[PDB]
């Protein structure tokens, strides 16, 4: 072999085809299926995995009350196939309640966080082996992306954070070869709040755009100089604007540089992309809840310090359902380089209390650079079948 | 590796030798199976895997009342090694509630199409990667072959078909490469109305068998120069018939040349193939409804224009027990090309009302070249026994 | 590759070690586990394989009731690797109420039977491609081995009879290379009944401990000349004698030559094998019912024609348990090859009618030509704690 | 291939980062999970595998009751990828009640040992075949390690004893290539009594840290030898001491060379290893049941007397948790070898009585030479939720 470079073109997009779909949900009113949330979809470089966390249990089982719970030491990263759903023939690749992993085109990285929240500690596992080790600089909740990390010539990058969500907390970014830490940098920049990074290859470096908790709504930016390790943080340019909850995009706004004090705390997992000037971005179609998923491109949303004009939309998730999560993940084509994306479905408790328990499924889309029609792809569940 | 061209004799046949059957229906009586229809098995150049568009459920499953209709978001592509049942461990390779797959002998293609029935899109998905897409280009129910395509040295072909079931509507044929529309030829000859083809490699081109739900119950022929992208089509010669419904082969006829008027709208997927001037076809024992299956070589059926004589015939499934759907696929042996079948026997509603689902099971035979005996192999499934 | 020529001596022996079990009838009491009968395990050059008929069902299912009966179309080829059992995603790997299975060195063999008892047919399977065929010669149910063939140089043979169990029939050796029929041969020398052989590789031909259903409780054999297709029968030389029903070791016969007349008719799938002058064997613990399982050494029990003289036993299933069905298999090491066995234990009905349905589970041990201890090693499952 | 030398120096380690677990256990509640105990976990040269022996069955299955049992004819070894757990997929390996096994560096080995406990039987199976076995010397309950063993230039070692477990028995040394046994020693040193050992490659030689039920609580140490086949044994130095039951770290004691006769019998499978001087140890939390599990490292533990100084301790699982058996596996990296344990967290009868089954689940952690946190990793199912 020789090391993923990732030295291609971005390739030319006109919107996004459909891609997969696993109906986890529907599947575990009759089916027995792992409890889980938080997915990814990464790609080796012959196929396509699909990741989540696990809630060491599955749907009808007595132990999945009480699943709203984000940490406990039986959340575990499970790994298929994309399009073969999480059964009981799944492997759990190792323990964890936050994750990332990427292959370096030898070998698949995983990084994987339990351990108390005050002094949590995240393991290295490269190749099968534990390679190496940390524990929590700050002493509140350890995490890290919950999405693809990025390798270039065999250094990959992932980016963490220890602190306060809701507050300065303290973010680094990683430089590990072959499972071994080789560099740490700390965020420079102007970006006041570093979560949940959705990042990507633009070749000689990695972008990633991020979520801010404390005093954004606008999204943040996150560059790295995969060379002598410096670090770039910024928010996205669009007025448009890409967390929940948001403020609504007559009254929206963002100036490209400091965060916009706009319903500016908690936030959600999301992506986005440049091209060349233009930016293409997906979000809830709800300013409120976590409802609904939409892309367009807005023009001049990467490069004009306000730009609220959007081409190309499209619906992937209707107003009246449910989505979550989010992110983005890159294929290298023949001879461009191609961008994707999956949305997290989540369903059961906080909001539908019918039942005991919260899980999700997901929907995935491609890039493409052809024609496309009209539709929208949820989660699909009859709550009131479902067990508890 | 090089390329499939396909160019070997086909094998003289004397008839058809089993060669697989699946039970899943009498399975789901005590098992977690997918629910399905419109099956189809293709081979890559040295295993064969069956295929089915799921309905996003498995079949002792509340969500699966109601699966009677066609096209819903939930629908997938299936795909297991021929024999073993679609099980909660089967990967769904993409979206689509319309599909059509081949191998190139490099890598497999799928075309899958989901969307809404005014505006869908079918993706063009070839060794992973999403490669392609395409929009309805008539805004009626974007549909295509529902059974195997075939390649000629890294060109493709499917046939796909925009527009009124019962009407005119509008046929195009695409040459695809890698993944890439690389040409897209309309519909010439005379054939009134080419919907679900059956498609298989006569060398230098290739010959579908097609269904006509507007004017004919004879069946279309459709062929395709692999090398200018020319068309032609037609219909069957044999007066001896091939869609359900029809009229009866004392008040039956063909001219080769035009539909036929004779209960000539609806129909069922179904397939034929040319020998020399001969023509060995299966169709279901019923005129009226879809039981039954048979086999038979009528003598004369490709060169003149209503030939009812006929030879070798088989009984596959029994006049007292229920069928569907059926296509063709074609395996290269040693020295020649040999073609085979498969059937799709659907169980539940509409007529089976017993019960709220709709799902089906499969049966496929081999072309042999030697001896064989007599016998019926239907689903099996004792209705009493199953859920719901 | 080269083929599968087997010229290795056969190793010397001391007994037999355990090799293998299943537990599958333990299983299905909380497991959704296919319902079979008379297995069988083959080994590829690398690793070895469980096969068994299935009854188109799983054990926790309606379904399973009145599976007593041998031939339905619902039948099927099953295999695993030899250790994991028949659950429900378990490739059936072709249509078949009788059947066999080897290697020949590069691709696997399979010959499988479905259809009416008066027109049956086989379809021949090898490397994926049904390569050839042949109908029912006598018109009374054609059945074959229920057990390995054996392949030398790429020419495999398999033995198969139509005809009467209980009466003359008509028995011939079938000669088929990469799937092909290349020869057929009928029964020569004195084996007055010849049902399901156990065939193995004495180098440079072939012989088979098969079974007698008219007139004999001494067991049948068969030796195929692999050169010139040649064949010889006769009868096991030893007075102890291998058939169920039988008569009991003071009132028991053998000349090796002829039938004995000594509850002479039905009978048992069982094995033996020569060594120099010797013979080991094995058989129910039982002369009336299927009960049991027992192997020992005869002295002389090759060459002289009564000999009683038993050393080495073993008591493989005790007297208070149930058994059936049995076989060799033969798989080669690095200086000798060496010889197998499985024994099919059966549960449920005609004898326990507690329950419905009719399964079996296994136990396979290999020779040993070191040091080994006492046991019994039976089905063991509570009748009680079973469905239905 | 090469065969595995192990000529690596151990890698320098801080303590132990989590590496897997598997939640076995709480997927019971509402899965088709094996019920087994006894794990370990061993690697080929590319990835790692779970063992555990089977008890014939399933949880949710009548055949669970009593399962409190050790030996009888249907326990199994059972084999997975490290992380997948036992459900009905899985391939049941060999017949035993014990077992061990370990990777050459070209094919696995597994030595299996079922039968009567006064005249049990070892099989030996190495690549596939069945390649030699052995006897019961001491016709007392024959027993081995219940974890890896170690293979160096392609010879492994095992170690077995034959004879009382609470009095003097019969333990001696194997040295086996390609599942032959080309040497057996018997032990020599001062070790008083050696069950269930723990070993590993200290290059030239193995070092085993093994269990004394009968005079000690301390732990025995083997050293073999692998180019002359000399053995050695004493106990571990350190006054810490390893075993339940044992004293209290105030009363405690040993020497080194005798056993200590403090609650001198009973005891567990646990580990230990040298560091120059030094030791790494694991226990239980608990002196008196099999609770809690905790790690250090003891200055001096390894080369004085009685050494009572412990630095870098860790919870792996918590005094109000249940723990059980233990044991080390080798992984080597690109420069050293590491060095990795698991521990069997067992639930249900004798102690928990709600239910009337016994199995267990695993955690593992990796020795890591980065930093880390805190945390408690438990089994972590209600057995109210459980069935029986
Ligand atoms: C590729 O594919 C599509 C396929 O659909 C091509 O065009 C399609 O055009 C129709 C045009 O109307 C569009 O449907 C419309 O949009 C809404 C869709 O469903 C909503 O429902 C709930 C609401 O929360 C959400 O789940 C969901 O997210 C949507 O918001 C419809 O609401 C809408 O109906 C109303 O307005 C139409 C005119 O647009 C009127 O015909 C009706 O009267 C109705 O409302 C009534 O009258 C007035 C005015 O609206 C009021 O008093 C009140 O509203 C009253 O009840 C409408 O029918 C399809 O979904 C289009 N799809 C897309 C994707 O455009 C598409 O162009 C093609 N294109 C590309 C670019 O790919
Ligand atoms: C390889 O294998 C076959 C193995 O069967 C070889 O030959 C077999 O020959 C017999 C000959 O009769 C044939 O059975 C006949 O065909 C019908 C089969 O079942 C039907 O049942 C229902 C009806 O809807 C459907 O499910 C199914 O699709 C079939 O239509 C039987 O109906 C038929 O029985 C009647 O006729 C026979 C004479 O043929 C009489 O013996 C009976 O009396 C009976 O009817 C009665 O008498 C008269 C006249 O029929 C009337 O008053 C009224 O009908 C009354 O009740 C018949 O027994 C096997 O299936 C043959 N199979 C094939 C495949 O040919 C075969 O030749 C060999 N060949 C090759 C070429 O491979
Ligand atoms: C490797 O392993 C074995 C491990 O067992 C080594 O030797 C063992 O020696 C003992 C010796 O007795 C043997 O047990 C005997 O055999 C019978 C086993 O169970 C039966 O139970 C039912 C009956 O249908 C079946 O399921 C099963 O197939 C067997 O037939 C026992 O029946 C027998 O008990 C009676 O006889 C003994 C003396 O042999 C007396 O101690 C008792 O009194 C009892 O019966 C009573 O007294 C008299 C005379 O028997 C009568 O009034 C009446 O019977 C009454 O109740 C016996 O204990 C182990 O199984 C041996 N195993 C083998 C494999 O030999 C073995 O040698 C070693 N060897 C090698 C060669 O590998
Ligand atoms: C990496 O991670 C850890 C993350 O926890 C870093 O430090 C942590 O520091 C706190 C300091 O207190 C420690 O918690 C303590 O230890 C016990 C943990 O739980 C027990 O509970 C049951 C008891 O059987 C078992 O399941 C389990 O095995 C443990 O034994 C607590 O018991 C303890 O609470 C009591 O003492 C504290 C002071 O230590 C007081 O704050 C309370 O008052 C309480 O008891 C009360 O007051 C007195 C005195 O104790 C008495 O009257 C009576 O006890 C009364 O109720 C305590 O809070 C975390 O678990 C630490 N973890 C570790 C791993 O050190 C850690 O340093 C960092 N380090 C490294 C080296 O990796
Ligand atoms: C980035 O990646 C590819 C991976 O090998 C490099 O590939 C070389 O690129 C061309 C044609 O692909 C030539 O430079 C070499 O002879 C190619 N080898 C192969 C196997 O493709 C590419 O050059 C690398 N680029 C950078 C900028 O490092
Ligand atoms: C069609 O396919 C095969 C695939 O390689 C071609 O194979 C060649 O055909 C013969 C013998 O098979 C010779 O022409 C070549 O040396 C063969 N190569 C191999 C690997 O078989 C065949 O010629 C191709 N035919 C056409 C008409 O394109
Ligand atoms: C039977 O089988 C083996 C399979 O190749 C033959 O192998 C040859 O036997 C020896 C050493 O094994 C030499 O004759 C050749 O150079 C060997 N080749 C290999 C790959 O082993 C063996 O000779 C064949 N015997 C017969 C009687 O046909
Ligand atoms: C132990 O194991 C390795 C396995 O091959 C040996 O490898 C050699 O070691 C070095 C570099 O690894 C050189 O001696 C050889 O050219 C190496 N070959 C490879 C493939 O690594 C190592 O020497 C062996 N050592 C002992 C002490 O036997
Ligand atoms: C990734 O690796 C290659 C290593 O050569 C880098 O490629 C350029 O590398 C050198 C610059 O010091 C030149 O000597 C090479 O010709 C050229 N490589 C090719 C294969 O085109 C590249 O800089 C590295 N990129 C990063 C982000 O570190
Ligand atoms: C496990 C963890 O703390 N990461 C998270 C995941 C999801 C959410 C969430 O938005 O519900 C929050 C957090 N903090
Ligand atoms: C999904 C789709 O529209 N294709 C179809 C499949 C089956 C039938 C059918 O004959 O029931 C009809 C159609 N149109
Ligand atoms: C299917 C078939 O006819 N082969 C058989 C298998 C088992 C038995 C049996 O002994 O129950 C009999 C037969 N004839
Ligand atoms: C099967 C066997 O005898 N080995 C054992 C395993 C566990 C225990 C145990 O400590 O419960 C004891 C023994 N002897
Ligand atoms: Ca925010
Ligand atoms: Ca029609
Ligand atoms: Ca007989
Ligand atoms: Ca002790």
């Amino acid at each position: 072999v020789e090391y993923r470079n990732w030295s291609k073109p971005q390739c030319q997009i006109t919107g996004f085809a459909p891609f997969s779909k696993d109906n986890s949900i529907r599947l575990s009113a009759g089916g027995d299926i792992w409890v889980t949330r938080e997915p990814y979809v990464s790609c080796d470089p012959v196929k396509c995995y699909q990741f989540a966390l696990g809630q060491g249990t599955t749907l009808d089982n007595k132990h999945s009350n009480d699943t709203v719970h984000d940490r406990i030491p039986h959340r575990t990263l499970l790994m298929n196939e994309l399009g073969v759903p999480f059964h009981l023939g799944t492997r759990q690749v190792c323990i964890a309640w936050s994750s990332s992993s990427c292959h370096d085109g030898k070998a698949w990285l995983h990084v994987c966080i339990t351990g108390d929240d005050k002094n949590a500690t995240a393991s290295f596992i490269y190749d099968g082996r534990l390679v190496d080790s940390i524990g929590s600089w700050s002493q509140n909740i350890l995490r890290t992306q919950e999405s693809e990390c990025v390798c270039i010539n065999g250094t990959c990058t992932v980016v963490m954070t220890d602190g306060s969500a809701s507050g300065r907390a303290d973010t680094r970014i990683l430089f590990i070869e072959e499972g071994k830490i080789v560099h740490i940098s700390p965020l420079a920049g102007s970006a006041q709040h570093v979560e949940e990074c959705s990042c990507y290859p633009r070749y000689p470096g990695v972008r990633c755009i991020c979520r801010d908790n404390w005093k954004g709504s606008n999204r943040p930016v996150v560059d790295i100089n995969m060379e002598d390790y410096s670090i770039d943080s910024s928010y996205v340019c669009s007025g448009l604007v890409g967390d929940t909850p948001r403020n609504d995009d007559r009254s929206s706004n963002s100036n490209c540089r400091d965060p916009n004090n706009e319903r500016g705390t908690q936030g959600v997992k999301g992506w986005a992309f440049d091209n060349g000037n233009d930016l293409w971005m997906g979000r809830t179609i709800s300013k409120d809840l976590r409802s609904g998923y939409e892309t367009f491109k807005v023009i001049g949303g990467w490069s004009t310090p306000n730009s609220k004009s959007q081409i190309n939309r499209q619906v992937i998730v209707d107003s009246d359902n449910r989505s979550g999560y989010s992110g983005i993940f890159s294929v290298e084509g023949k001879s461009c380089i191609n961008r994707c994306f999956y949305v997290e479905l989540i369903r059961g408790r906080k909001q539908e209390t019918r039942v005991w328990w919260t899980s999700n499924s997901i929907v995935v889309f491609c890039g493409t650079s052809g024609t496309y029609g009209t539709g929208s792809w949820p989660d699909g569940a009859n709550i009131n079948f479902m067990p508890i």
